[PDB]
């Protein structure tokens, strides 16, 4: 269907003949520069390539306010997620309306020139409540307060070039490009599938049934910008998509990556996804259970109800101009060797099997088997590689502050001991000297599968620098992972405690 | 580089706003229609999509003659293979210059309107000698005399649509389309690889080295129109390409299909391939040993010298405007587990292994093993499927005219006997009654793996209707595949002769 607002605002194409001129202005000595944050790069790419039609810049306060309370742009155009350029006070003060500023990437690549319409300090409590529902634990609110700038700069954009990406150049289709790809194949009915996760047999099955019921071709449009915190990296995920797309019948599916920065804003985001896919050329879209929802908070309560998304999108059905296909999740029937829509089988009368994310995570952590009815083997092989089991995981042993035995000798004892065991893990007694440049290397070593022995703890005002994954404290204190019987426990006893701890946790296997 | 002649003659785009008008004219009652032959569909698709720039129609006699003797269009543009619309006398007579005729596909799909410039009867002996070197066994000369019409119609083309194809819609990129695909990936150095065969490890290796030496991305551009007689079907081949393209390092290669009708015209064709790839957007091209050559004739003599192609292309180097990368064939070194350029190793000092086409064919016929150093397993699996070994091959036993035993009983005996054996082959006593509609089904059954028992021979004026592959004559005559001791040999003896013959030939395995 036609782009939201009727026109594809592909600013790259619009400004093609001003590229040199704009590029030269961006590189002028007198122009004020702003370095785009990683989320802003995600947003500006979608504005510049028309992914966010009718947007043609970051929202000024007039539009922003309507989006916050009315879920629309001041002109009444449905638009549920505010896209603004958040800056700090120091920069906001240097700019006034009509000021033209340059937006760079990595402090070296000019992306666009923004003509300032306004500068304002939004009430983040209202946005937090109105747009994201108010739970301080909602990733969007966390970002809203802890990362986002306190001042929004609204203004019209002029394009120099889209944010630079060196990976998957072939798959990052812009709206215009994707539309031409469909057009060259004569596809005029396309159902799009959103995801920020690996795809298993069930996803393959459900998307194909969608294709069959909507009489449409399939578009697997995964998000590769910012997704939920803790999600699997997009490189791993792209590898999985590239693998699963080969499992569809020839000529029925197309894989294209979307550099979107999700807010995990549930029902509002679901609407936004529909609009965005319409701009990219899809005729149909599937909205899932708790679509774009971040789940439950600490108190175990739902950030959104499982059907809020589908209900909200349905309420805007008459103006979305993109058909929404009903979400029919499928489950595996052992006794019939097939998948079937969950709404068609009687739980208490028919056998069904499925592997929850929690269980999948466990199996991967212990190197256990994962059945082909759940996920294709080539897909599982990829997941095991990016997330190796414990015998292949790195780790660190931190000699606590309470230790009175010789740190130099205990570290040497641990090294010599670990080195006896096989498995190929690399070991290092690592001294950081409380230097940040060294502390930041700890998780890289662990990520590399290495075993580090750290002679002493770093200062508390440095915790933030070190990731806590697979990092274990050896100390007399109660908060120690490997508790010492006493501060002067004999080195050989300590060594045993560590070895058996690592064994119990799967790092060593004999 | 720029299209040959400087302009991409994409007539589909040129005539976009006349499509309805032209379509309506093509469907008029008074317009004279011509049904395009399968080769003409191959040629018109390349003319219409700019693949043959600067051509904009089929060659008139003025241009055709220059191509025949001068290897150029009358304007002096390098062009080595004549592309003409060959028709029979009955049609040629109905047309005069300025006559507008419609060119259809399958007698139902209008492709273009041709404005006749001239009608002429070419001297096919000169073309045969000058363009194709004169050997009556050259596939182009065979076609030239036995299939091609005796009258050439020269004229300008106007596009309605490209020849319809329902398979691989995604991979059939036109010149403009491919150029945009390279442009979107920022590829400006692309080396193209021509082929009408399956690709094995050696081809993968040599194309990647080409990429490394030319500092270019790779374009695997296989021909899927008409290639050499006896070649493997393009469906099988496309399956292989789609498989091998996955073996290149990510982002280095692109697969696009070329609907060219090869003439197997060696050095002239090599030049033509360079021009064509330049039009499709390649900056580089590899010309191989005996490139586009059909091999040797009956007397075992070479249709072309192995380096005629490379030498001819090199002589036109200063006007081709596309770099030709030297052809460095590679061979496998067992002792080093690697492939290396054949021009770098000493045959008598270093071990090298390779599997000729003949040997590959044998292994496939007997279901023998084919090593991974030769071809990737997923590629070999595909070849085995399209070309199954003898235990999975169909066949036919024809009861010769010399037989005096009861044909009804011998056929029944053979059936009952074959049915004892396992293997899943399907059997049928097939009566054709000398009817063409039934005879043409024989190879379909054999192609399906079936075993047919044919009670009597068909008339000689029908031989042509039946393919001779895996068809065996049971007769007393000397020209019989399974020779009877006598015309009245006992049925049980005959049955044994047939069973043991089929066993010796691998159809049955116990
Ligand atoms: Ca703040
Ligand atoms: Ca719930
Ligand atoms: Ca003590
Ligand atoms: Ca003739
Ligand atoms: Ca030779
Ligand atoms: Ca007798
Ligand atoms: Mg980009
Ligand atoms: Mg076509
Ligand atoms: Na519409
Ligand atoms: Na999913
Ligand atoms: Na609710
Ligand atoms: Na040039
Ligand atoms: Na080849
Ligand atoms: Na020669």
């Amino acid at each position: 269907p036609a782009p939201h607002g009727g026109i594809l605002q592909d600013l790259i194409a619009r400004d093609a003949l001003k590229k040199n001129e704009l590029l030269s202005e961006a590189q002028s000595s007198d122009i004020l520069v702003w370095n785009l944050t990683p989320r802003q790069l995600c947003d500006i790419e979608l504005i510049l390539n028309g992914g966010f039609s009718p947007l043609t810049g970051f929202l000024n306060e007039n539009d922003y306010s309507s989006v916050v309370t009315d879920s629309r742009l001041a002109d009444g155009t449905l638009w549920t997620i505010p896209i603004t350029l958040d800056v700090d006070e120091a920069f906001a003060n240097q700019i006034k309306p009509d000021t033209r500023i340059a937006l760079f990437q990595d402090d070296e690549i000019p992306i666009a020139i923004l003509t300032v319409q306004d500068v304002y300090k939004p009430n983040k409590t209202i946005e937090a409540e109105k747009v994201f529902r108010g739970d301080p634990e909602h990733p969007a609110i966390s970002y809203l307060f802890n990362v986002a700038g306190d001042y929004y700069v609204g203004g019209s954009l002029e394009a120099i070039q889209l944010p630079q990406h060196y990976d998957y150049p072939g798959l990052r289709k812009t709206p215009a490009q994707l539309r031409l790809e469909f057009q060259s194949r004569q596809w005029d009915r396309v159902v799009a599938f959103q995801t920020r996760n690996p795809m298993h047999r069930a996803h393959r099955e459900l998307t194909v049934r969608a294709a069959r019921e909507a009489n449409a071709k399939v578009l697997i449009h995964p998000v590769v910008g910012l997704t939920k915190p803790g999600d699997i990296d997009h490189h791993t995920r792209v590898r999985v998509y590239q693998e699963i797309i080969k499992r569809y019948p020839n000529g029925i599916a197309f894989l294209s990556l979307l550099p979107l920065a999700m807010r995990m804003s549930g029902d509002r985001e679901a609407v936004w996804h529909a609009i965005i896919r319409k701009n990219y050329g899809a005729s149909h879209f599937i909205v899932g259970r708790d679509h774009a929802g971040p789940g439950k908070n600490s108190k175990g309560v739902d950030f959104y109800g499982p059907y809020d998304a589908q209900e909200l999108v349905e309420s805007y059905k008459h103006e979305l101009d993109i058909e929404v296909v009903p979400f029919r999740m499928v489950t595996y029937l052992p006794d019939e060797d097939r998948y079937a829509p969950i709404d068609q089988i009687d739980t208490t009368k028919t056998r069904t099997l499925n592997i929850s994310g929690t269980e999948l995570r466990r199996r991967l952590r212990v190197g256990g088997e994962i059945p082909e009815w759940f996920s294709y083997p080539e897909v599982v092989k990829i997941l095991r590689e990016s997330n190796p089991p414990r015998p292949k995981q790195g780790f660190s042993i931190v000699l606590g502050n309470s230790l009175t035995v010789s740190r130099e000798q205990l570290s040497i004892a641990l090294l010599s001991t670990f080195l006896q065991f096989g498995g190929g893990r690399y070991y290092k007694i690592f001294e950081h000297n409380n230097k940040t440049e060294l502390l930041s290397l700890i998780q890289d070593f662990i990520g590399s599968g290495s075993g580090l022995i750290i002679p002493n703890q770093w200062e508390d005002d440095k915790d933030s620098v070190v990731g806590k994954q697979n990092v274990y404290l050896l100390d007399t204190s109660s908060s120690a992972d490997i508790q010492l019987e006493s501060a002067d426990e004999p080195i050989s006893h300590i060594v045993q405690k560590v070895v058996l701890f690592l064994e119990d946790n799967g790092f060593f296997v004999f």
